[PDB]
């Protein structure tokens, strides 16, 4: 038994609410929460610059010296950072931006960085401005992940369509 509430189940392990992951984080507290990062880790915009924004930039500050030291993360790849004041941990997961011309093929293997996690909040990857498909999102989500992950998705439009449209 775990502190997420509200959340509608999916499957034994995937769980979905119609919710700003911010707000999910900042009252749960997880022991993780995922970033939709990209490979710079600049957090301007998006899940990343929200949750940047409300660590009053700590997130970015941590960041920059990552990249500093470690050079910029894989398309597909992840690391583990602090997660401030809103979770113990944040996995900063890179799903493939359509926009930029990143293979879609790698959003299984972005997924595939959940499962070293028992339980995750996290947003659906590369929905949104990272241009792909967001029931093809769920769908790799679900038949990827083995781990408990609770998914936060903004628009309740798309929370209704992702629901209704669930097989
Ligand atoms: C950006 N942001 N900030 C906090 C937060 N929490 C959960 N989801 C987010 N965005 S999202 O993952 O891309 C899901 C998403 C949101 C909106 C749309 C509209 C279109 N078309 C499509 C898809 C969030």
């Amino acid at each position: 038994v775990n502190s997420f509430s509200g959340y509608l189940k999916l499957t034994d392990n995937v769980y979905i609410k119609n919710a700003d992951i911010v707000e999910e984080a900042k009252k749960v507290k997880p022991t993780v929460v995922v970033n939709a990062a990209n490979v710079y880790l600049k957090h301007g915009g998006g899940v990343a610059g929200a949750l940047n924004k409300a660590t009053n930039n700590a997130m970015q500050v941590e960041s920059d010296d990552y990249i500093a030291t470690n050079g910029p993360l894989k398309v597909g790849g992840s690391c583990v950072l602090s997660g401030h004041n809103l979770a113990k941990h944040c996995l900063h997961v890179v799903g493939p931006n359509v926009n930029k011309g990143e293979d879609i093929q790698l959003l299984k293997s972005a997924y595939e960085n959940f499962n070293q996690h028992e339980v995750l909040l996290a947003p659906l990857l590369s929905a949104g401005i990272f241009g792909a498909d967001p029931i093809h999102s769920l769908r790799v989500c679900v038949d990827t992940v083995r781990t408990n992950v609770y998914l936060a998705v903004f628009d309740k439009n798309l929370y209704d369509k992702l629901v209704s449209s669930f097989l």
